[PDB]
């Protein structure tokens, strides 16, 4: 019989902070 | 049989605006 | 015997860089 389903992936990584504004 | 595959992680979420 | 569990799922991207931040206040 089929087997049940695979361990979920792990979710990405997060980005990385916006960049500075300008003066 | 093997099972189906695992379900897909999430898309990281995006940085802070600057 | 039903089968062994599947394959690992796939891991998601990166996230995507923030938005540069507006220019700052006049003087």
């Amino acid at each position: 019989p089929p087997g049940p389903p695979g361990p979920p992936g792990f979710d990405g990584r997060n980005g990385e902070k916006g960049e500075t504004g300008p003066p």
